[PDB]
C-alpha cells in the first residue's frame, strides 16, 4: 500500500499534481507544478510556518524534459463525502488533509475521509508510472539503431521478434502501418481511431500504442523512437530496456525541440545499406549520416523543373497547397513510392527534416519544383540521367516517361530500346497488359 | 434423349469407350467394340446380323482415339436385386444391351428386372461427346501463343467476367490460377496432395479440365497444348474457347503432339517477354513466328565441366533426381531465379524438355552436359553478367561474383558489383545478413 518516490524512491507519502510520487525531500524540488505538503498549503507558497521554506530546481533530468510540459491544472471539482461512498470519478485527487484515493466499488465509491465538504484537485497523469532510478540504468542497458531512410530498419525488426515480445509504436497510423508489416500480431483497437484496423490475430507478438504505458513482455521494442512523445518512453524505459529503432535526422516529436534525451546517452548504431533509392540520393544525405551509405539500386533520376508537373506522387510541405492527389511531407514517412514530385510552392517552408524525408521517397525518380531557390540551401541533390522508360500513373491512366522525360506512349517505348523502371505492382500490372494488348489488336 | 456423337440422329447405342452412336455409325468405331440389334459386336461373323465387316471412321475423333489403346475392364457381376445393384453408377451393358444406373435415393435406380447378369462397363473417355459441334466450334475459337514469360496468364485476368469460366489440365495449373486471380470460385479436387485457398464465391470459376463442360458465359483453356485432347473435345463439343499456350511446351501426357482442334483456330503470339534476357530469347527463337523482345537484363549462361547445385536443379529423369532437384517436366509454369541444368543421362532431351529447362530461370542458367546433348537443339552460348547472384543452397544463402565465384556477402558488399535477386526469400536473407553486417560487427 506504499508508495516509492519516482526521484528518489524512498517512502513517499506525496505527490506532485501532475501527479509524480516524492519523498519528504524532493516535494521541494518539482518547480515543474505544486505540491502539498504537510500544512494544507502547497511548498513554497508563503502560507504559513511549514510552507515558508522555498523551492529549488531539480537536478533530474525529468525537470529539464517537463520544462517542456507546461502544466494545464484542472479546475476543482468538490469532494461530497457520505458515510464512506462519495460521487466522482476514478481517483487520485489531492483535498487538504492530504492525498485521498477513492476506489471502485460497485457498492459506491468508497473514500477514508469523515463526512464533510472538502475541494479536490484531480491529478494528471503526466508523470505517472514514472520512476527515474529504474531509467538511469535501463537507458545504459538499451540500444539505438540508426536507420536512414532506405535502409530497412523496420525489417531487421522482423528477422528478430519474437511473439513474447511487445512492439511500441507511437501513432495510431505507425501502429497499423506495423501490423501489416508482421501480419499475425496481438493488439487492441485504440478509443476513437479514425482508421480502419484488421483483425487482432490472437497468436503473434504485441503491438501497443506508446501512450499505453507499458505492459509486460520478454523484449520490448521502439519504433520510430526519435519521434516518440519524451514521457512515454520514460515510462517504458522505467520498467524495461528497449531496443529503439528510429533516425534522428528525420522528423522531430511533435511537442519537443528534438528527440528524447535518453537516446543520447544509448550506445547507438547505424545501417549503411540502403534498398530504396539510388547512389546519388545516398550522396545527398550522406551529410546527415556518420558512416558512409551504399545503395544496393540504379541511380534515381532527379528532374528540376521550371513549371510544376504532377509525376508520381505529389509531396508538398504544407496542407494548403494540396492539390489532385498529393499528400503533406509529413503524412509521408515511412512511405514509398516509386515516382514524387516534390512541390515547393510557398517560401521558408522546408525544414531540414522535411527535406530529408522528401528527396528520400521515390526509388527511381524525383522531379523537384523549387522556384524559391529552397532545396539547395539544404541539400546538394544536382539533377540526373537514366536512360530507361518511367512508367507511371496519372489519374488512372497509365503514362510513360523516356530518358529524356517526354511523354510517350507505350508502344513507343518498345520502339526506342531501353528497358522500363516500375516497381508499384499496379504499374507494372498495367504496363504488363498494355502490352499484351498491343500485340493481340 | 441422347443424340448421336458423329451423326447427331438418334442414338439407340453406344460405344464400348462411352460414345453415343446411331444405327448407321455402330459399324465405324474400330477403337473399341460396339453390341448391335443382337447381343453381339459387329465384325464377329458370330451372329445372322454382326457378319458384315467393319468400316474406318471419318471423323478426326478416330485419328485420335488411335492413341488411347481401349484397354476393356473385367466383367463385373451385376447383382440386380429390388431393381438396384450394388455397383457404381454408370452405364453398363448387361444382357439387354443399354441399360443406365442413376443416381438414387433408393441408391442405385435400375430398370432390366432382377436376375444376376454379367455386365461390362463403358469407360468415361468419349462421354459426352458431339463432333457435330465440335466441328462448328473450333472454327470460332481463338489460340494466343504466349512463349515462356510473355505472362499470357496476365492477358487473361485483363479479360475474364465473373460469369466466366477457367479450364486448366492439373491440380498445379489450377493452383496457379487461382492465386494469380485472387477472387475466384472453385472446387479443391478430391485425393490433391496440394494446399489451396479458401474459394472465395464472388469470382469467374475455375475448373479441372477432366471434369467436363459446365455452363458459363466465355470459356478460356489455360495451358491449352498441354491438355488432354478428348477433356478438350468434351469443351468444343458446346462452347467456343480462347485458348492460351505454347505448342513448342510440353506435350500432353499420352500423346503424340497437341490436339488437333488448335491446328485449325485462328492463332496469335505474344512477343514480349519479362522473365529472361534477350540472350535466352534468341536461343529459343526458331521455335517462334514473330520476335521475341526481351525487357529484362542479359540472363548469365554458364556451361560447367562438374555438376553443380546452384538454384533449382532441374534434370529430365526421376532417376537422376537428388537433393530436392526436380523433374523438368514438373517444372512448367514455374519460374526461378537461378535453375541448373542436370544432364547426366544420354539421350534424355527431348526438344520440348530443353525449351522448358532453359526458360525457367530469370537471372542465371548453369548447363552440365557432359554428353553435350544440347548443342543438337539449342544454340546456347555462354554469357556473362557483371553482377552477383544470390541463391539458397541447403537453408544458407551463397553470392556467386562475376566470375561464378563463391563469395562472402562481405566481399560483396566490396567487390562494388550489384546484386541480383528476384526471390522474395533470398532478398530477405540478403537483407537480413547485411544488417547483421553492421549492426553486430
Ligand atoms: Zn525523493
Ligand atoms: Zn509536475
Ligand atoms: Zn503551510
Ligand atoms: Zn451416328
Ligand atoms: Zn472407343
Ligand atoms: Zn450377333
Amino acid at each position: 500500500k506504499s508508495r516509492m518516490c519516482g526521484y528518489c524512491g524512498a517512502p513517499a507519502p506525496y505527490a506532485t499534481a501532475c501527479g509524480l510520487d516524492v519523498c519528504v525531500y524532493h516535494t521541494h524540488f518539482h518547480q515543474h507544478c505544486p505540491v502539498i505538503i504537510w500544512c494544507g498549503h502547497p511548498a513554497g507558497s508563503g502560507s504559513c510556518s511549514e510552507c515558508e521554506p522555498p523551492l529549488g530546481k531539480g537536478t533530474s533530468p525529468l525537470d529539464e524534459v517537463l520544462e517542456q510540459v507546461p502544466y494545464k491544472p484542472p479546475r476543482t471539482v468538490i469532494m461530497h463525502v457520505e458515510q464512506g461512498l462519495t460521487p466522482l470519478d476514478p481517483g487520485r485527487y489531492q483535498t487538504r488533509r492530504g492525498l485521498v484515493s477513492v476506489r471502485r466499488g460497485i457498492r459506491g465509491n468508497e473514500v477514508d475521509l469523515p463526512d464533510g465538504d472538502y475541494a479536490s484537485t484531480a491529478l494528471l497523469p503526466t508523470c505517472k508510472e514514472i520512476n527515474m532510478v529504474a531509467v538511469a540504468s535501463n537507458v545504459l542497458r538499451s540500444r539505438f539503431i540508426i536507420g536512414p531512410p532506405g535502409a530497412g530498419k523496420t525489417h531487421w525488426l522482423l528477422q528478430q521478434v519474437q511473439d513474447g515480445d511487445v512492439i511500441y509504436t507511437p501513432t495510431h497510423q505507425t501502429m497499423l502501418d506495423m501490423i501489416r508489416a508482421l501480419g499475425t500480431c496481438r493488439f487492441n483497437v485504440p478509443a476513437g481511431t479514425t482508421l480502419q484496423f484488421p483483425a487482432p490475430s490472437r497468436t503473434g507478438p504485441w503491438v501497443r500504442i506508446l501512450a499505453g504505458g507499458w505492459c509486460p513482455g520478454k523484449n520490448s521494442f521502439l519504433d520510430e523512437a526519435a519521434y516518440c512523445n519524451h514521457l512515454d518512453v520514460l515510462r517504458l524505459l522505467s520498467k524495461t530496456t528497449l531496443t529503439c529503432l528510429g533516425d534522428f535526422k528525420q522528423l522531430h516529436p511533435v511537442g519537443f525541440d528534438s528527440h528524447c534525451y535518453v537516446f543520447d546517452i544509448m550506445p547507438q548504431t547505424q545501417l549503411k545499406t540502403i534498398w530504396r533509392f539510388g547512389q546519388n540520393i545516398c550522396d545527398a544525405i550522406q551529410p546527415d549520416y556518420r558512416d558512409k551509405l551504399m545503395s544496393m539500386v540504379n541511380t534515381t533520376r532527379v528532374t528540376h523543373v521550371e513549371k510544376p508537373v504532377r509525376y508520381g506522387q505529389v509531396l508538398t510541405p504544407y496542407h494548403r497547397d494540396r492539390e489532385d492527389g498529393a499528400i503533406t511531407i509529413d503524412s509521408s514517412q515511412g512511405a514509398t513510392f516509386d515516382v514524387v514530385t516534390l512541390h515547393l510552392p510557398t517560401k521558408d517552408s522546408l525544414n531540414r527534416q522535411r527535406a530529408l524525408v522528401a528527396i528520400t521517397r521515390a526509388r527511381h525518380a524525383i522531379f523537384v519544383y523549387d522556384p524559391h531557390r529552397q532545396l539547395q540551401s539544404m541539400f546538394d541533390l544536382p539533377a540526373k540521367g537514366t536512360p530507361v522508360n518511367l512508367a507511371v500513373h496519372r489519374d488512372e491512366q497509365l503514362i510513360v516517361l523516356d530518358r529524356n522525360n517526354r511523354e510517350i506512349t507505350v508502344a513507343q517505348a518498345l520502339g526506342n530500346g531501353d528497358k522500363f523502371r516500375a516497381t508499384d505492382k499496379r504499374v507494372v500490372d498495367s504496363l504488363r497488359a498494355i502490352c499484351a494488348d498491343l500485340e493481340l489488336e
